[PDB]
């Protein structure tokens, strides 16, 4: 139009924020082939299922804030096909938990491109929203995966009998 | 394997899941992409926006229905893209609710023809999934957005210029 | 139209449905005109007047469940004239349990036919709607006045003098 | 025989009692019509569908507090068929309030005629039953109705768009 | 007689409840016996022994259910000897757990068998009835032991030393 | 081994308490015949149906508490197939009375020989065990039946048509 509340608010980072949707909508679909691989008959680890489900549901939540920023800003909304995860076997509890972690840097790569592209085009707003919603909540996830892939690996996952079972009704209790 | 749980579980029932449940994480995203555009400064129709999320969420619960059953039947989920909506510009409250209406009785289609084919294998746990947690829901949905679509034309939507703000304000308030 | 919200519902299912509300609507008059005898100052038992009243309203209730379903469906409710039941004066308190028996085989007997119209047009929706609100009705009801006729016929109804006045005051009480 | 009840209760007056519980069940059955007019996928205006459902079920209580005065008196119920109403589309909300006040005034001048046969027999218990529970609901119906029809046409129903809708949300509501 | 309620239910049909009856009195007693067999001195898993006596107490409940629905259908229960289990020492959990899941998929095919002989006489009351009773519980049920097979082959069940001990306390308490 | 924990306990008075596991549970069925048996459409004595059922629970409690007897003391149960009761058809409520207390008579008889037994043995556990938990209940049992079958005679039972409905109402309500 433009719209008119859009102040401030670069071409460029309304394209950046339409990727970031997409890729978080990806790292919903990600956790949601997770959780469903761990109530298989043959993995059966109820509790790894409700922590993945868990991390799918708060990623759909990243994606609507992301959706009502575009809007609150006036810029416009556009969404792309959400590609398949790369497994729908996650092999075992650590690698999964492996995965997500890699998973959860990925995202944290894009969100530090988007606060440095937020940065030189001087939308103190833009940055403020990713460090308030974003880049804290990213480092705490980060932490915990790797928290958790440390205890699965010392515990002797995947082929210890116990590790993965005992991790399960524990931690993840 | 098969798997030790599999009992008068047809591949073809497999497959046809594995259909549906891409089918309903669609819906979803139609939906969301709708929810959002209700929400844009020059759309402004806060309660349009919310019916909409509402449905997204209502078909990210039946994808999840369907997986769980991928599950306890023993069949395998097997997850493709989720393709992006048709539009991300839904044009008016009125046609909104005409493209839901449509892509509703899409799905309904969808699943008449695999409680056809659960008939047809000889599967009453499947035909009683479909018939207990989806049939009827389906055509509640199809009556429900028939009755939204009526009101509007007949209020004058999307040209009258009180018609898709008042239908808000009382019928989706 | 058809209607917007049609889909998979044969005209010969929508004039069945018709017929099947005319003759639950038939039923409850049926059991308005017995629970009426059993107040008379020469019959006057109160709980036989009861039981009767509440079946003539659970059999209106089903009506209006199929009037429902006809909406809902997208068909066309039409009505036609009530018929007066076969007698006002009922006899006894066993005569009318035994025609009530009658009655309600001769409407199950219907919507068995119904669900084989609806099987017949591959209509699961309407074969379910059927099986979930009528048909586990119909044969709870059916046992329940089958119980109701050999207790009063054991008890030597209609002539010995205290049948009635006993089974009025304890079963049914 | 006469009943060991009866005591100046004219025949003339058991008979007119008769032809009043058709008339009240035929008014039943005209508003059950009209409330599933009313929620038509076409329609679909829940309110005047609730609103006339109330009304159905009102004459039909109606219908059996005579049924209840014919036994207290001594009189005998000779129930007759309940012919089929007028229409079964009803057109409009204007129209069918239209139609229900006609109704209502029709079966106002059917109470006035038993009233006047009950002064003519000397029969002031009966007089006194119709002055009490009918002759002013009669009254307070038809005004309801009158109201109701003013409103409607002054707001441009049936073809002023908003008109039904904002009568169904408003005064219905 | 036949019996005054009986209605649309075959010979073979009511024989095949009859059969179906004494098959979960059986699963009753299997599940009786490994109920006892868990709180031997040399076994002592009392949550194994918990988990299958709530198993027993189903089955009888489904045994129970069935009896009903013969006597509703106007059929005449016909009771033959209970079978002894095919062991008293049912070995170790994992051996015990296999063994019921081999039995519920007895079970189920048997069910299949029998929903596909009602489908075949045409009697969808007992078609419902397994549907929504039956075959949704048995497919729950065969899911959940193949979960607990599953986790005890993974932990080194039977001989591994804390397998069994730790999936009776974590698991089963 | 014999068991760790074994002590006192005799190969006689294990192989008895065996029998009598049996025969406990033989009762329990007895008893659970009778119950569908005066639910019979042709026979509709609820609470004589209540009456047995809850007989055959507390048969069923009997048979566990040896089972439990059996593994503290060290003994291993050895089940046996249950026999199907004589009847189906218990013909009346004064007839099935009749039946149970010769039952229970027939129980009591086996479980004065086991405590002859255990005497014989010097087992005071065990005698201390049968005569806390069985003797009493045992002589309770049949002077409840006893009561019972002399009400019914002297209302005279079979024949008289209020006298089992009378019981049933009453007594048993
Ligand atoms: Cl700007
Ligand atoms: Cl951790
Ligand atoms: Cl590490
Ligand atoms: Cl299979
Ligand atoms: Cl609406
Ligand atoms: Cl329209
Ligand atoms: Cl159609
Ligand atoms: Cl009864
Ligand atoms: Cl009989
Ligand atoms: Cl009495
Ligand atoms: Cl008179
Ligand atoms: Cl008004
Ligand atoms: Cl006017
Ligand atoms: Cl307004
Ligand atoms: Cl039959
Ligand atoms: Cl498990
Ligand atoms: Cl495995
Ligand atoms: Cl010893
Ligand atoms: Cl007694
Ligand atoms: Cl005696
Ligand atoms: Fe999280
Ligand atoms: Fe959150
Ligand atoms: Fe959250
Ligand atoms: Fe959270
Ligand atoms: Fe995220
Ligand atoms: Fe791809
Ligand atoms: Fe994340
Ligand atoms: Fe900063
Ligand atoms: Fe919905
Ligand atoms: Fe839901
Ligand atoms: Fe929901
Ligand atoms: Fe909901
Ligand atoms: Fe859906
Ligand atoms: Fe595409
Ligand atoms: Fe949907
Ligand atoms: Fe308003
Ligand atoms: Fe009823
Ligand atoms: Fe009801
Ligand atoms: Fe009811
Ligand atoms: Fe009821
Ligand atoms: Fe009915
Ligand atoms: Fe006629
Ligand atoms: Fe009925
Ligand atoms: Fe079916
Ligand atoms: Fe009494
Ligand atoms: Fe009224
Ligand atoms: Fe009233
Ligand atoms: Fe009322
Ligand atoms: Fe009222
Ligand atoms: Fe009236
Ligand atoms: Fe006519
Ligand atoms: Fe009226
Ligand atoms: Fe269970
Ligand atoms: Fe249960
Ligand atoms: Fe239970
Ligand atoms: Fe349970
Ligand atoms: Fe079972
Ligand atoms: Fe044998
Ligand atoms: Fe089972
Ligand atoms: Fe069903
Ligand atoms: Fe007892
Ligand atoms: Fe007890
Ligand atoms: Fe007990
Ligand atoms: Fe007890
Ligand atoms: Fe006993
Ligand atoms: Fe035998
Ligand atoms: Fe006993
Ligand atoms: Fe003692
Ligand atoms: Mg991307
Ligand atoms: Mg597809
Ligand atoms: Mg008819
Ligand atoms: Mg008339
Ligand atoms: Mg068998
Ligand atoms: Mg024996």
């Amino acid at each position: 139009g433009p719209s008119r509340v859009r102040q401030n608010f670069h071409p460029d980072s309304e394209a950046a924020i339409n990727r970031q949707i997409n890729l978080e909508l990806y790292a919903s679909y990600v956790y949601l082939s997770m959780a469903y691989y761990f109530s298989r008959d043959d993995v059966a680890l109820n509790n790894f299922s409700r922590y993945f489900l868990h991390q799918s549901r708060e990623e759909t939540e990243h994606a609507e804030k992301l959706m009502r920023l575009q809007n609150q800003r006036g810029g416009r909304i556009r969404l792309q096909d959400i590609k398949k995860p790369e497994q729908d076997d996650w092999e075992s509890g650590l690698h999964a938990m492996e995965c997500a972690l890699l998973l959860e840097k990925n995202v944290n790569q894009s969100l530090l491109e988007l606060h440095a592209l937020a940065s030189d085009k001087g939308d103190p707003h833009l940055c403020d929203f990713l460090e308030t919603y974003y880049l804290n909540e990213q480092v705490k996830s980060i932490k915990e995966l790797g928290d958790h892939v440390h205890n699965l690996v010392k515990m002797g996952a995947p082929d210890a009998g116990l590790a993965e079972y005992l991790f399960d009704t524990h931690t993840l209790g």
